[PDB]
């Protein structure tokens, strides 16, 4: 099944007790993937260096990522993330560095009509795995 | 909201099967507030007309709203929402137009330690009610 959070059938998805918005399951997956995957933390462990390395990496990565996904205006996501990082630069902390990324991208990917109740986990994995895969061009052996 | 928005239902939210973050319940509140307030929906009903009116409204609105909420970098949320409003022209839906405003504000409040599992209703209400209050401040008089 390749999901791990999948432990109960569609009965519990339609039990009339719950129904969080699709934006919430994306950001909750993203925060969990950061804790599960050392290579995300291995970038934030060097966020004490030049902050433009992280901010310019984020902009240029989101430029290719949002184009590859097929977003209506892929510049909007990269610009949102670059501007939120460079201004609110007080919060270089490991989780805080992705709280802006995950919220800005979750609300912006919504604009393509994607980010369904389950596809939100696929998009969260895509964005988080592309983040560490590109960070390996900027981070070094250690 | 005839006390219907404050019934201390949080006992049902803490039942060993769910527990979404403060940033998610804000967005669910925002949807309910947008649906109940006719004047919020009456803004997005004119979406067939000039999109610059929404972009300039949201830019000037968020500039003073984020300062009034005491946010560290009020320019970021205004700049991000402004660029995003000129970048969702294919999906100018009522819930979609407000999704960018609400989720960008929610993430920017969350990172700073503002916005909480019950205070999110107060923040969502004042942020939503200021949107229609600034829309009815650019229409003609008769």
């Amino acid at each position: 099944n390749l999901s791990i959070g999948d432990t109960t059938s569609i009965i519990q998805l339609f039990k009339n007790f719950t129904g969080p918005p699709s934006v919430a399951t994306f950001i909750s997956n993203f925060h969990s993937i950061v804790q599960s995957s050392k290579t995300l933390l291995n970038l934030f462990d060097v966020a004490e260096e030049n902050p433009l390395e992280f901010a310019k990496c984020m902009y240029e990565l989101v430029l290719k990522s949002a184009n590859s996904l097929g977003v209506l205006n892929p510049h909007l996501i990269a610009n949102n993330i670059y501007q939120s990082v460079v201004s609110n630069l007080d919060i270089l902390h490991s989780s805080a560095m992705v709280n802006l990324y995950a919220n800005a991208m979750a609300g912006s990917l919504f604009l393509e009509g994607i980010l369904n109740s389950d596809n939100a986990a696929t998009l969260a994995k895509k964005c988080a795995n592309d983040m560490e895969a590109f960070a390996k061009k900027m981070v070094e052996i250690g």
